[PDB]
């Protein structure tokens, strides 16, 4: 078996590997990457997202989130609070004041000691799930606004014809932004490109270890496990590398920074933070391999994972039996 303890594997496809998005996935997987819940791709040299930056300071971030913590340092929550609008401009501008910028650091490990250290006491603001794309139209190679459809390889997959889209969403963050664990909607793969901007440090369990993860959050959010069987779906839950490894939770960490892709593969718990002002590109997919996954995925019913309605045939087709209790939660 390939990459048997599990690591993240680093790529680097030609240009003529990065034509086809599917076959290369596919030829990562046959290399053991998908064990890791995690990769990175960095793309040929020859290769271009787009022609400049200069002009995005005008995109609006219409519902900024201010990103509010309660715990301990290396076990907490964080909930949203909704800010006023903001453009991207001012929103960078915000990420570089004195109250929000990045602190002096060595390194990136120095930075990751401080963010684990420090997160709780400080509220950051995060732009988060904004659709829309950075992708020049022109761009032919690992476009995220270009992927094959999830409803068009459930299509291929199972002869089952459902409504539904799926587009990108692009992610302004600066320094302290967090993303929760979590796995994606439906335990779907996700590609995430930072377009711009300071790294992104992730964290990741193997799919065939996240039941470990589940375990031990159960163990450390026990009023949240009481209130829903899959809570981690609510993606407000962090638990620092440290509290990971007093438990003997397998995982790994690895930063990514601008010009570079990392997806995550189906039941691939991952969380992680900014390092200071940046913008990704994201979204989700799915391959022939995932439709085991997205069967057997466990879903919130409670109603605080509220999620797009491109999800409701997902569960309809691919969990009749579950889809009654999971739409009463919807609605
Ligand atoms: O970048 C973020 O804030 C969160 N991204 C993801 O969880 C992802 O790409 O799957
Ligand atoms: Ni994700
Ligand atoms: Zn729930």
């Amino acid at each position: 078996a390939q990459n048997p303890n599990c690591n993240i594997m680093i790529f680097h496809p030609t240009k003529e590997e990065f034509n086809d998005f599917d076959k290369y996935i596919a030829y990562m997987e046959s290399q053991g990457a998908h064990r890791a819940g995690l990769a990175k791709i960095i793309p040929p040299k020859e290769w271009k997202a787009r022609e400049t930056y200069d002009n995005i300071s005008e995109i609006l971030i219409a519902t900024p989130l201010q990103q509010v913590a309660s715990g301990r340092a290396g076990v907490f929550t964080q909930y949203h609070k909704k800010k006023k609008a903001m453009t991207v401009g001012e929103y960078r501008h915000l990420a570089n004041s004195k109250k929000y910028q990045t602190p002096p650091h060595q390194n990136f490990e120095d930075l990751e000691r401080k963010y684990w250290k420090n997160r709780i006491y400080n509220s950051p603001i995060y732009g988060a799930d904004i659709s829309g794309s950075l992708f020049d139209e022109n761009t032919k190679q690992w476009n995220l606004g270009h992927l094959g459809t999830i409803q068009d390889l459930l299509e291929k997959e199972c002869g089952v014809v459902i409504e539904g889209v799926n587009t990108p969403y692009l992610y302004f963050g600066m320094w302290k932004t967090t993303f929760a664990w979590h796995t994606e909607d439906m335990d779907l793969y996700s590609i995430n490109y930072l377009h711009l901007g300071e790294p992104k440090t992730w964290y990741v369990v193997p799919p065939e270890h996240g039941q470990r993860l589940e375990r031990l959050a159960r163990e450390l959010f026990p009023g949240s496990s009481r209130g829903c069987g899959a809570f981690l779906r609510h993606k407000v839950a962090l638990i620092s590398p440290t509290v990971l490894k007093e438990n003997g939770i397998p995982f790994n960490r690895i930063t990514q920074e601008a010009g570079e892709f990392m997806v995550t593969f189906p039941y691939g718990y991952h969380a992680g933070f900014n390092h200071g002002f940046n913008c990704a590109e994201a979204i989700n997919f799915a391959t022939p391999r995932w439709i085991d996954y997205g069967k057997m995925a466990s879903q919130c019913s409670c109603g605080e994972a509220r999620v797009t309605f491109s999800m409701d045939a997902f569960v309809r087709i691919l969990q009749p039996e579950r889809y009654d209790l999971w739409k009463r939660g919807q609605d």
